[PDB]
């Protein structure tokens, strides 16, 4: 029965935040847990399989694929989600030892939030500056090992962009929370 | 030996509510969550691959069974689980930080009520506006991709509809429920 | 070390039954919750890629495979399993808000062990209504989709024939042990 | 910290058995229960594909699979293991209900282990009446659905019979090891 | 908090052994555990379908793979595995019996050390036997099903091979590790 | 609640390390474990199915194949992690066993970080020495089972190869760091 010195952990750790916005931080922050733990893995469990094109040539189909999509979508998502997690384990790490240091930090945070936003805000550019938000059915391509350009079409265009709409808002709200953290980090400071 | 804090947790935020009537909601809430978890799961599995079209033409098949179904059946239901338990999350937080704020709230939880009624009632319309609740097993198509029309017959039209009969009774009996919350509360206050 | 509540809990909860049926009762329905989660699961794995039938008319196999199994039989048991469950659920939730209210009953139990009856012999009924118990390898259809009929040829007939076996002993047992429970409340009353 | 009184279960439980036996039994029990987890899981999870026979005509190959394995071994043994452990949890849960009543027998150990004895001897003469222990890799077959008779080829004959002289070398040693137990009993009494 | 009965039960199994060997005695035990868990199964999970042969001959390609491979890999390993931990189990529960007992063995240690280093050896001499651990992609065949012979083409020899490269050598300091318990024993002795 | 003591191990066994660098030592750990657990094994699940080559004769594909991968990848990688987590073990039981004997050092350490360091770099060197770190679409074959050669085309060469760059990059700061950690002993030494 010693939860009270976790339940510590947790008051200092998150003691120096904003009153109200932390709480659906971490509910939006599970909702992503949960959706891209269900959803988004049952949607594209079978997509490479899915994927074909009209021609017959070895290889084109693969490359024109590659091309068309240089990377898996729940890739580009899980890769955020965890990498955007790291600096909260980090910090958390972080208090642990320094709790049990003087056993025998807000500029540190506001790192934390500064590269959290940096690496948010990164990551949306460059998926816009990829692809954007908006996605066909048919694709094109133009490819070396096979002649002109085939027409591709994709398995599940619509759901999947309307998760990219949800996702997308998200996103959005996520960097107006931690604009919100910042800006009452600078007027307390 | 401290469960008595969560049981206290629970006493408190589900003090102010209805005598007889969350009993049954939560059961029939884990209802869902085995449902969900199992069957549905377990009938969609190998739907996509399932699906087929007599024309052989590389590309109408995929067009068309994404304009007969927009949207996928088990995703619109786990959104709609999900999205409905977000409010719960929420104010569950809400009340952690109270108790540990006032260890040194109507209003938000008629706002949850009223939000959650509306979510489902929202997703219930819908529904029903895209498809309604009624389905054969061979559908048209018409798109650009392919000529005329196709024909296409679907896996396992009687099952499924039988199941959303299940799931249709169920949001009634939930509307019928939280519609019986808000009268309570608006008789109270 | 708060066990002893809990443990309270089930004496109170089960103090106003017979003496000696709930054991073998609560076994009977484990055993069905183990063969249930191992051996049918497996059975009807692949059980509809199994199925196929001789002609060659795109449609013609799906109709009648669903006309000739309306229902798939994993998916009877399970919501037999969970709905019968459901009144159990309930009970154990009003009791847990009872001693939690009166920390500051038998009509109800009678109610939930004849809806549990009820519920129970109406699914055996409907079952035997809709196919018996009894069932051919080579099955005849009669739809408009195709011409004439297809024998189509089930996947393994025997193991699940003996697997339905088994399972209305079983509910005979149930029947039969709910009855004895019905007896001694109205003896006692 | 409560383990003493499931501790004291235990030793009430199987206080009057055989000094040393219970031991073994209860390793080559998990033995079972591990193997069984893993390897014949394994071993059968694609056997009815990997099955198929020379001929061309639809539902032949079906009939003939079933009518020479009317019973998948799998679940022979799964059957024996599960229903072999129904009178260990009986009499667990009589003790549970015992020292429970007395809070406020050996006869009925005697019939367990006779029962126990007698499921055991019985699964053992079926399996033997039904193929014996011994099987080759071509298999005959005798149906109106086709003519004459084709040749099957089994897919792992080999390991498969390994496995069954193991799990019959097992039984073998159980049913000893209950007939120890018997004979205890019975030099006891 | 009752965590200080099993220390002394670890504490009294290990006490009449080796100074520093059991450490990485456990520590090499669980890095199979871990090994054999991921990566092999993951290694021959497909391995059966991933098996084929030039010919076309119904039944040929199935015995000889039966006979160019009578048992397969992962299965010698965890029979292995499994076999070897069984006189662990043995003892384990020898001693917790022994401290319930006396609650109111030099020698069985040394037997079970004994066993264990003849069942290693054992396997470790028929795997030699039947294979040796040098394998090559083109396999010929002997069988009367199916004339002549067919080469048949490996799946990954390389990885496997190198697999049971590292697979003998922890068998191998295995061996060294329990000759030298022996030793150790023997001249205490 | 006696988690003191761990923590106390915790203390002991990472008490003559680096006052800030364990902290993202750990993190990037379980940043691998979290990557290897989701991504690549989600990327190499269907791998040796997707890839093929444009010839025909039976087994040139599977040796080319083997050719131009020796090693799978995932399995390079989760070796890799298991062996370099194999002196963590090794060390940890050691110190275990250590406080369990004064119950009734350093230059381990120093060669735990030191074997670390060599497995790191000559795990990384020989990837270089056998491929180095980037890959092309189509590849050459050169074998006797085919004539000539075939070009072979990959299944998903720009996502594997940015997971390289990641995992490469990853591989750079864990040697930085544990040379950090040399220096730090090297220079209180």
């Amino acid at each position: 029965g010693d939860w009270s010195a976790l339940g510590k952990l947790l008051d200092k750790v998150q003691a120096y935040s904003t009153a109200g916005g932390k709480v659906w931080l971490s509910v939006l922050f599970i909702f992503r847990i949960l959706l891209l733990g269900t959803a988004v893995e049952s949607a594209w469990g079978d997509e490479q399989s899915a994927f074909r094109c009209n021609t017959q040539q070895p290889g084109c189909e693969n490359v024109c694929y590659d091309k068309s999509f240089p990377i898996s979508h729940v890739r580009f998502w899980v890769l955020q989600i965890i990498f955007v997690s790291v600096p909260t384990l980090l910090y958390l790490a972080h208090v642990f030892y320094v709790m049990r240091k003087e056993e025998k930090l807000l500029r540190t945070y506001i790192i934390s939030i500064l590269f959290k936003s940096i690496f948010e805000v990164a990551f949306l550019l460059i998926q816009w500056y990829i692809y954007g938000f908006s996605l066909s059915a048919v694709y094109t391509c133009k490819r070396d090992p096979c002649p002109h350009q085939v027409d591709c079409f994709l398995s599940r265009p619509t759901e999947k962009t309307i998760f990219i709409i949800f996702m997308l808002v998200v996103s959005l709200v996520s960097l107006a929370l931690n604009i919100i953290e910042l800006f009452y980090v600078f007027f307390k400071g």
